[PDB]
DNA sequence: GACCACGGCGCA
DNA sequence: TGCGCCGTGGTC
């Protein structure tokens, strides 16, 4: 059991935070394990200094934490990924020792040797298991010390500027409250749905289309509200009032709160076991739904800016999601689209509606947009209707449509389900697997919320594979150049570098992300360089 | 002060 | 399709 600080070369970590977040916390407690002989540091910033790499659960966290002193423990071994790898429904050291044996406890010594024991569990499960070695190998591993630089190094944000914008919208906010409050003829609390939903319904008596799961209440969403702007003027300014508030209340308001206070930036954490598809996520505060799509929303990305003397390179593949369809099902006409350098969602435009080319305007791109991801994530006639603001069965005809000028993704839908119910689970491309049960359900209503789920699990595990390989590949390069890697937004990349290199950089970084992995069709990689995110969209 | 479920909505 | 965070309403 017990030996004395330090431990050997090649031992399992164990470590206590005081809060959750690495660049926040303070390390309670550190601990090492090897052979089920657990060294019990007797302070742990110091006995941090005697680690060459961390490995164990949660390694990228210690890491992280580790770079914010200044030191340079790299990430290695976590078992948390080998679980993740082997089902993703892995997602917390909790859970994983609940399924594989042992306890998740609060204290770092049982941390360690917890560590140790489910690394050689899991290792020895995925014995045989080659393509989902390589993922650990080649992607997940060396993924989580390109997350842990990005996460220590976090991204600068102009918070005088949110201070600002904060005024002018609470401005706009209390205007529109004014005018609902005179529509409806009294106050309330129009942040509550349940108030609204009285006023709007019982009092003005306007039709209540839809009812929400869990209470069946009548809904207030955006998509309720769209079908009645007509119905009422007070409908137009409540959605105006939504817009505004979700800006402040999410963004605006709490952002400039959480600057660090020795980095002076903002530090998001890139979370590599939690998701069913294999894609990242962020937290803490979530910098991968940061607005973008609105001229009101887009605001909010000036305030993401660059260090002095530094610009932002930001990079997004085109069409993502869209190409590794293409390169799955092999479906000639979309492989054509972009082989020829075509827009997919013009070509697709050009035959939803009248076409040519030339006549297709941007109304009907964003509606061939729409129906194009409606496909992906198998989104029904209804919900399309409603996207669309058109007719049940112009929807329907739209869907039918597709399918006829892309016959193959329908064969493609149909042979990922069959293997799906006879293997029990769906994969990406480079093998990444998830579990999907219910494809075999006696409830339409289930085993078809089933069937979406794993379709489309191999596009966006593709997409993901490819984005992760691409950063672990890019990384080493930018280091090399003086640069920095950001952020990670699922399809794009923010990058930051010296003003002098930015344009190689952008060049650089281009070639790798458009040749991480050639497919059936090219890989097409859009890239801005500016003082801020915004601008940096180019 | 802290926890939660729900409806709702931001991004991919 | 996949996420994380918001305020409200409720609770301990
Ligand atoms: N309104 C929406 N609904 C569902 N998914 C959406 C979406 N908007 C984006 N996504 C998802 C799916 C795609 C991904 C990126 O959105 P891009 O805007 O970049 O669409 P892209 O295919 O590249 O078309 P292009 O940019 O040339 O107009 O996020
Ligand atoms: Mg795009
Ligand atoms: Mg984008
Ligand atoms: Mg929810
Ligand atoms: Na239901």
């Amino acid at each position: 059991e017990e030996a004395p600080w330090p431990p050997p070369e090649g031992a399992f970590v164990g470590f206590v935070l005081s809060r959750k977040e690495p660049m926040w916390a303070d390390l309670l407690a550190l601990a090492a394990a090897r052979g089920g002989r657990v060294h019990r540091a007797p302070e742990p910033y110091k006995a941090l200094r005697d680690l060459k790499e961390a490995r164990g659960l949660l390694a990228k966290d210690l890491s992280v934490l580790a770079l914010r002193e200044g030191l340079g423990l790299p990430p290695g071994d976590d078992p948390m990924l080998l679980a993740y790898l082997l089902d993703p429904s892995n997602t917390t050291p909790e859970g994983v020792a609940r399924r594989y044996g042992g306890e998740w406890t609060e204290e770092a010594g049982e941390r360690a040797a917890l560590s140790e024991r489910l690394f050689a569990n899991l290792w020895g499960r995925l014995e045989g298991e080659e393509r989902l070695l390589w993922l650990y190998r080649e992607v997940e591993r060396p993924l989580s010390a390109v997350l842990a630089h990005m996460e220590a190094t976090g991204v600068r944000l102009d918070v005088a500027y949110l201070r600002a914008l904060s005024l002018e919208v609470a401005e706009e906010i209390a205007r529109l409250e004014a005018e609902v409050f005179r529509l409806a003829g009294h106050p309330f609390n129009l942040n509550s749905r349940d108030q609204l939903e009285r006023v709007l319904f019982d009092e003005l008596g306007l039709p209540a289309i839809g009812k929400t799961e869990k209470t069946g209440k009548r809904s207030t969403s955006a998509a309720v509200l769209e079908a009645l702007r007509e119905a009422h003027p007070i409908v137009e300014k409540i959605l105006q009032y939504r817009e505004l508030t979700k800006l402040k209340s999410t963004y605006i308001d709490p952002l400039p709160d959480l600057i660090h206070p020795r980095t002076g930036r903002l530090h998001t954490r890139f979370n590599q076991t939690a998701t069913a598809t294999g894609r990242l996520s962020s937290s803490d505060p979530n910098l991968q739904n940061i607005p973008v799509r609105t001229p009101l929303g887009q605001r909010i990305r000036r305030a993401f800016i660059a260090e002095e003397g530094w610009l932002l390179v930001a990079l997004d593949y085109s069409q993502k999601e869209l190409r590794v369809l293409a390169h799955l099902s092999g479906d000639e006409n979309l492989i054509r689209v972009f082989q020829e350098g075509r827009d997919i969602h013009t070509e697709t435009a050009s035959w939803m509606f009248g076409v040519p080319r030339e006549a297709v305007d941007p109304l009907m791109r964003r509606a061939a947009k729409t129906i194009n991801f409606g496909v992906l994530y198998g989104m029904s006639a209804h919900r399309l209707s409603q996207e669309l603001a058109i007719p049940y069965e112009e929807a329907q005809a739209f869907i039918e449509r597709y399918f006829q000028s892309f016959p193959k993704v329908r064969a493609w839908i149909e042979k990922t389900l069959e293997e799906g119910r006879r293997r029990g689970y769906v994969e990406t491309l480079f093998g990444r697997r998830r579990y999907v049960p219910d494809l075999e359900a006696r409830v339409k209503s289930v085993r078809e919320a089933a069937e979406r789920k794993a379709f489309n699990m191999p596009v966006q595990g593709t997409a993901a594979d490819l984005m992760k390989l691409a950063m672990v590949k890019l990384f080493p390069r930018l280091e090399e150049m003086g640069a920095r890697m950001l952020l990670q937004v699922h399809d794009e990349l923010v990058l930051e570098a010296p003003k002098e290199r930015a344009e190689a950089v952008a060049r650089l970084a281009k070639e790798v992300m458009e040749g991480v992995y050639p497919l059936a069709v090219p890989l097409e990689v859009e890239v801005g360089i500016g003082e801020d995110w915004l601008s940096a969209k180019e």
